[PDB]
Parts: C-alpha cells; structure tokens; sequence
C-alpha cells in the first residue's frame, strides 16, 4: 500500500475492490492489477481503466467499438485519466498515474472495458 | 409464435426475453436463436440450453469445462432438454424438442453456457 493498491478480476467478472482512496499526499499512484482465474483472454480478459463518473459510459461505448486489437480502448481517448493492458489468466500488469490529475471533489470511476464487463466490474476511486 | 420462439443474445451479454411460456398444447416447440451483434463466437458466442433449475449450475460448469470446441457443452449431458450450437456474430440456429418431455409443476431455465454468461444470460421457460 501507501501510493498503490493491488486489484483482482476473477473469472466470474468481479473485480476484488469496489472503492479505492489515493492518499493525496502521493505524488504518484499505482494500480496493479493481476487475473487469478483460469480463463483466457479472448474470454475473460480484464482491464482497470480510469475516467470521472461522468466519462464512462462513453468511454465504454467507444471502447467496445474498438475492438478486441485495442484492448477495447479508443487510442488516444482524452477521458483516459489512466488505464492497464487487458490481461488473461495468470497475467499481471500496473499503471503509474500522477495524482495532480485528480481534482478534490470530482468523482471518478474505474471500470472494465472487455464487452459487457462493466455491469459488473466498476468501482469509485477518490481522493483522500 | 406461440410453438415457437424467435430470441436474440447480443453484445451486452443479454437474451431479449427472460421468460418463455410453451402452451401445452405444442406437441413440439421452437427455438431460433440469432446473433444480432459484431463479435466472434470465440469472445461472445452464445447458446440456447434448457434444463431443469436444479441442473443448471452443473450443466454451465461442466459445459465451460468441455471448451470451445465441445461449444460450451459436455457431450451427451443427460440433463440437457435441449440446446443450440454455440453461435457467433450474424449466425443463427434452431431446436425443435418435444414438448412431452416437460412436466407441470417443474421449474426449467433457459441460458447460454458461454463462460460467464448465464449470470445475465438465463430465463424461465415454463409449461402452461
Ligand atoms: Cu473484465
Ligand atoms: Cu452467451
């Protein structure tokens, strides 16, 4: 802990955490994220993807759009405050991100992008 | 209509119906299933399989066991009603089965055994 929090997608589409605080006092924060499942990424592929409240379901729309190539992310989506790789089982993968990014009093969600995931797998992120 | 039903799964993981009634007077009943969506089989295929409520748990775990190429489905699962292939994106298919093989008073359910799916994708089918 202290500036990184470590996340879980399962293969029942879960993710192990509904609400992550970053510490204000970090300069930096790290979210690392692995798949203890045993299901393939073409099936059960995850991502951590974070944007405000606001700019998710766009940001999901979108990134159904672009496809399975593009880790279901439009390239280059400007309300991507950060995002990981989609991984399969036993994968892992982190995201640095500065914190000077995020606003005090702005509400902020992170989600999965695979098609359909995000039903299930969202959470809020906050600053502390 | 009425002996037959016309269902669709498509990219957000749902079926367009959640329950099916099948009037006791069919002597047989018809499914066709169609994919309305742009993904493949392999990320977001989907079927149509009925068995009893108690058997559904075991019919979806060892179907996700038998994988893609079993389509989801162990082979010759004695507590399968009836059931589709496992179709992609712009395919269709079609079940007849008898309607003999239900009884009044049993509870059925209808899901796809896509991994992951039947949390969302599964309906009551019942015999009225
Ligand atoms: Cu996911
Ligand atoms: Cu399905």
């Amino acid at each position: 802990a202290e500036c990184s929090v470590d996340i879980q997608g399962n293969d029942q589409m879960q993710f192990n955490t509904n609400a992550i605080t970053v510490d204000k006092s970090c300069k930096q924060f790290t979210v690392n994220l692995s798949h203890p499942g045993n299901l393939p990424k073409n099936v059960m592929g995850h991502n951590w993807v974070l944007s405000t409240a606001a700019d998710m379901q766009g940001v999901v729309t979108d990134g159904m759009a672009s496809g399975l190539d593009k880790d279901y992310l439009k390239p280059d989506d400007s309300r991507v405050i950060a995002h990981t790789k989609l991984i399969g089982s036993g994968e892992k993968d982190s995201v640095t991100f500065d914190v000077s990014k995020l606003k005090e009093g702005e509400q902020y969600m992170f989600f999965c992008t695979f098609p359909g995931h995000s039903a299930l797998m969202k959470g809020t992120l906050t600053l502390k």
